[PDB]
């Protein structure tokens, strides 16, 4: 949809209007999307429902030595956004992975939806103050 961001801003407005009216909608958003609407980081356990095989990749990165990979990785990942696939930087070591798993999960959740999300948040915060 070429106007889709505007419709995402409309649905963010309608959600914030339902909240303002104190009326219940049958929305059941992900914990990731609720955190984004709250400005909270996601956690790797959220990946289990959205992309189990990437969660499993992160779990193979956790509690395992980088030496188990047998090849190197860096802070860059392939992301499909708007049907275009691009390799995007996130900014590897035993110190960096703590951020890789946080940051890579940020990229995987928001990167492909970041503009829809910004439109939704503009619709929401227009009517309901973020704080």
């Amino acid at each position: 949809n070429p106007n889709h961001l505007s419709y995402f801003k409309f649905v963010g407005r309608i959600v914030a209007k339902a909240v303002y009216d104190n009326r219940l909608l049958e929305c059941y958003f992900t914990r990731s999307f609720y955190k984004h609407i709250l400005g909270k980081s996601v956690r790797y356990t959220d990946m289990e429902s959205e992309d189990y095989h990437f969660y499993q990749g992160l779990v193979y990165l956790l509690e395992n030595d980088v030496s188990t990979l047998g090849y190197d990785l860096t802070f860059s990942t392939e992301v499909q956004e708007f049907g275009v696939c691009e390799v995007r930087d996130l900014k590897v070591t035993e110190e960096n992975k703590k951020e890789y798993v946080h940051l890579v999960c940020q990229m995987r959740m928001t990167g492909a939806i970041r503009k829809q999300l910004a439109a939704f948040l503009e619709g929401f915060y227009e009517i309901i103050p973020k704080r």
